[PDB]
């Protein structure tokens, strides 16, 4: 409302500048307009990174699409607009904040690079992925986060598969959910001219962007979790490996894929209060799949029977086997944003500590 | 009351026992009932192998389903019912006839194996894949040959992706056609109970069968050709390896996938008369696609311009870069059914001869 448009932006930016962004408060603060949280956060971020400028993105069609995408998220405990916004905030944060030791290459026809206005590298001893990953590719990453769980039913792929859901048959049982999120969101994008916010990309650019978004969204199928980790590890952490070549297209993508994977399951690397909040969501969603499995005569899957819960086993397990090694690898590659110390170690990494702390709760 | 049945059977079997099975003569002989050529061939091969007996397959539902499958193939010049019958004939043949040097591991438990009634290994110096690959797996391979190009539109994946066809968007530009052939054919199968010829397989066997059929059909996407060839040459044709491990599920599957890939593009490895009949079909199909491309103001694809043909370059290239290396690769593995001349020392393989000869036509 004139001068309130700026106060709203500057404040949100202020709150999001935190890894432990108090996202639920924002939800509470939006009140009856909390259903527009994903589109609102998108606008703010594409503006923080200068993406609207770089690709001459028209505001109207940009908001039309993301407003329509939002309403595509179901009202379920975990895989909703809020989780999508959460994942978006994570990748935006992980690709723009200072990282100790990271080597730079190029900041700002030619290949454009973004740069967050809400943060900067303290000195030449830091670096950010945004100086090594072109704008288009990071834009693809942000967009993929927004669409990555679009129209999620609150059920797993094995559930869909085991019950011969039409969606599973349609996708031959492969990454059923992930294929549907990507196909539906792109279907949505191409269904109306008023959504065409990428109209200024040339045909080659648009085609590559579509490919990237799809590649990030499919990377979120946990079934391929171990193949992805192996690859990434082989590229930067394993001995012999030359490391990540930032000038190599496939290396960038892989990094980005790993980045959205970490963001997608970020809960345990957040402050306890946030962690316990996302924990409650996934278990409530599981119980719902369990009630349906039982009603269908099927055996209740492990961790989904409310009358026989194993909440600590779930978090202990899932952290030890999936989240942990993943953050471990990303961190061992020197990509986690953090700060120099000069405790006993020279670098303090906030998520690494949250992860450890939250792990004691359940171990 | 039913004598004119066995005459047919013994006839067709006699004719199919030949690599250069005169499939076009059979289309003629069937006259008006030729539209049911695939279902009829399926039944004949399932008797020949004993799959009907092994899996207690009820004739009624079996014929119902494969008659429905057949009518799903469009009336186009190459990717039709006949082509599917051709591929079907080729996987059965590659899998049942004598292979020089192939150890007769399963020379006769709980796991069933099929045996073609129309042939046998003259002796110990011969073998056959039907003895190293379980009945359930070969059955999946045959059923996939049956369904592999179901509801093919006579257009390429590239064309689909470019015109942004709904199916292209629905599958995220990944093996569009192949995913659709498999998804449509399983949807059909499940749409009605009178199609359930597999009702005597347990949910475990059926689930695995489904997986194998999908794996085989998706393996026919030429986009993944060099990957399969490479992944194959590793496990079967290179360094410090004694080759395949018939005991290994994955190795078995890779063998099956290369077998259906060969059968899928078998034309140039058949006798000159068969080779040219298939060549004619593929060129007319490319021309129909090229007309639509021009009509849409799109650039006409290579080899698809009927006003500026390159028929010889097409065949010479495709044999040199695709068919050829796939066979040489399959041969070095030693899986080709052939014959020693004069046994041991050397082996005469009919398909390699045809291939070399047909190449001379265009080079
Ligand atoms: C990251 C979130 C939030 C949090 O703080 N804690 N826990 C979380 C969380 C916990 C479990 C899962 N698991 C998911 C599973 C895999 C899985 C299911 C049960 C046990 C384990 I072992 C792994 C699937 O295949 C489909 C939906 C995602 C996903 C997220
Ligand atoms: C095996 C058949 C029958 C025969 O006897 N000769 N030729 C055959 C034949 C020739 C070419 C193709 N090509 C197909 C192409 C790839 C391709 C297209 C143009 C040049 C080359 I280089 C390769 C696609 O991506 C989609 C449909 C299948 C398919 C079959
Ligand atoms: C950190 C805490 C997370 C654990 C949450 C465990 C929740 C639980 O065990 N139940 C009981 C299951 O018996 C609750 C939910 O499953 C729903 O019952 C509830 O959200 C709804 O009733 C509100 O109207
Ligand atoms: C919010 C809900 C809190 C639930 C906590 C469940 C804890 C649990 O189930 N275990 C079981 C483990 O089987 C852990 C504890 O019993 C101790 O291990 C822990 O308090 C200690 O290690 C801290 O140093
Ligand atoms: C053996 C060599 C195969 C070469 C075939 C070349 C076919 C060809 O050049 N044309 C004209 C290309 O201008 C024919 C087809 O494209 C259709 O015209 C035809 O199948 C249809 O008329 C039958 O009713
Ligand atoms: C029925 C098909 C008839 C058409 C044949 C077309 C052959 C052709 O266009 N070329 C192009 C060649 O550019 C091949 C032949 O000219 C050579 O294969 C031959 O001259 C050589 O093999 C002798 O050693
Ligand atoms: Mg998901
Ligand atoms: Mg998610
Ligand atoms: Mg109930
Ligand atoms: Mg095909
Ligand atoms: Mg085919």
């Amino acid at each position: 409302l004139d001068l309130i448009l700026v106060e709203e932006y500057d404040s949100l930016i202020e709150k999001m500048s935190n890894w432990n962004f108090p996202i639920f408060e924002l939800v509470e603060k939006m009140g009856e307009k909390s259903g527009r949280i994903l589109s609102q956060v998108m606008y703010t971020l594409f503006q923080d990174t200068g993406l609207l400028e770089i690709f001459k993105i028209p505001t109207q069609q940009f908001m039309n699409y993301f407003r329509a995408l939002e309403n595509g998220y179901r009202d379920i405990p975990y895989h909703n607009r809020i989780h999508a916004t959460d994942v978006l905030h994570a990748v935006w944060y992980l690709t723009t904040r200072p990282v100790p030791g990271l080597q730079q290459i190029h900041n700002g026809g030619r290949i454009a690079y973004i740069s967050s206005k809400s943060c900067s590298n303290p000195d030449e001893s830091y670096g950010c992925l945004s100086s090594n990953i072109p704008a288009l590719e990071l834009m693809a990453l942000y967009v993929a986060a927004a669409m990555h769980d679009y129209d999620h039913p609150g059920r797993t792929n094995a559930f869909l598969v085991a019950t011969n859901a039409p969606q599973a048959v349609l996708y031959n049982d492969r990454s059923v959910l992930e294929n549907h999120h990507a196909a539906s969101a792109w279907n949505l994008y191409l269904s109306r001219p008023e959504y065409n916010f990428l109209l200024h990309l040339d045909h080659v650019e648009f085609k590559r962007f579509r490919f990237l978004v799809i590649e990030a969204i499919l990377a979120t199928d946990l079934k391929k979790h171990f193949d992805f980790l192996a690859e990434f590890n082989a590229k930067a952490n394993d001995v012999n490996s030359n490391g990540i070549e930032w000038s190599n297209e496939n290396d960038r993508l892989l990094v980005c894929q790993v980045c959205i994977k970490l963001a997608d399951i970020n809960g345990p690397a957040k402050v306890r209060d946030l962690h316990l909040k996302w924990t409650e969501g996934i278990v409530n969603e599981f119980y719902e799949q369990g009630d349906e499995e039982a009603n269908l005569g099927l055996p209740i899957s492990p961790f989904m029977d409310r009358s026989s819960p194993q909440l600590a086993k779930l978090q202990e397990s899932f952290i030890t086997h999936i989240v942990g090694p993943l953050c471990n690898s990303y961190d061992a590659a020197g990509l986690l944003p953090g700060q120099w110390l000069e405790s006993r170690r020279r670098i303090f990494c906030q998520l690494m500590h949250h992860l450890t702390e939250n792990h004691k709760i359940w171990k």
